[PDB]
DNA sequence: AGGTAGACTCGGAC
DNA sequence: GTCCGAGCTAC
């Protein structure tokens, strides 16, 4: 899921499990539970809290309970279904949460990519995974200085940057390629080579790109089709790591 | 110092 | 057998 679908998650699944306490957690996949390192003390701990909240923080669901508070990364596949005890599971869960209603939270993941961590709620945003997560991308607190301030201090691509976590929070590979694209701007650009008036314009555009889809690509996975606002055909490259798409026109 | 790259997790699709 | 996407180790 990306940043707007995890949004979606966070609105729907809340009210099918607010106010629902735990009465097991059983663990199929214990590679996923990442803190308390024993997933015995995972599930023994949040046995007999109830569920208050759901927030997001970029792409990371952070279930609210009464002491703990469990932060979930779903990566590409992960998914929450909310479902009778009674029924059987559905292929690939991994992690479940049994409350006392005979409903259960299921977590899924083909990939079994996805993580687990659970601490008091007043230390999970110090420590992993949300320590050091830089700002919502819709927020104020992401701004062009923001940006501009990041982009100058470092050698790496402008890509690179706004791939990077604790630069904005879950802008994710697709968000990036086409909002470098309505930018103007190319992605292997260095980030500190993107003038004052660059900055500002992929700031407008990361919110934009990343605003509208919280309510049709223009590059991502576009590869040798015609560019859709000059024909030129889309490339892909290898950028920070990632497959990359852009057009050669379009973009400077 | 810490910025930065690399290792690492996984399995469906070539 | 090799790729790939998001987010602790060691130069
Ligand atoms: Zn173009």
């Amino acid at each position: 899921p990306q940043l707007p679908e995890v949004e979606t998650i966070r609105r729907t699944l809340l009210p099918l499990i607010v106010g629902k306490t735990i009465e097991d957690v059983r663990i199929f996949w214990p590679n996923i539970i990442r803190h308390p390192r024993d997933s015995e003390a995972f599930a023994a701990r949040m046995i007999g809290q109830t569920v208050r909240g759901l927030e997001r923080r970029g792409k990371f669901l952070k279930f609210l309970l009464d002491r703990d508070a469990l932060i979930s990364h779903l990566r590409a596949e992960g998914r929450y279904a909310v479902a009778s005890a009674l029924e059987p599971l559905e292929p690939h869960t991994h992690v479940v949460f049994c409350f006392t209603d005979g409903s259960e939270l299921r977590y899924r993941d083909v990939r079994k990519f996805g993580t687990m961590h659970v601490y008091a709620k007043e230390e999970a945003d110090r420590r992993p995974p949300l320590a050091e997560l830089g700002p919502e991308p819709l927020s104020p607190a992401f701004s062009p200085a923001v940006l501009a301030e990041r982009a100058v201090k470092t050698k790496r691509s402008v890509k690179a940057l706004l791939l990077d976590c604790t630069v904005v929070a879950g802008f994710g590979n697709i968000y990036v390629d086409e909002s470098l694209f309505r930018a103007g701007i190319l992605p292997g650009r260095p980030a500190a080579s993107l003038s004052s008036k660059e900055i500002e314009r992929l700031h407008e555009e990361m919110v934009a790109t990343i605003g509208e889809a919280v309510m049709h690509l223009y590059v991502y996975g576009r590869q040798g089709n015609p560019c859709k606002r000059c024909g030129t055909p889309i490339e892909k490259t290898v950028v920070a790591g990632r497959g990359t798409h852009y057009c050669p026109r379009c973009q400077r």
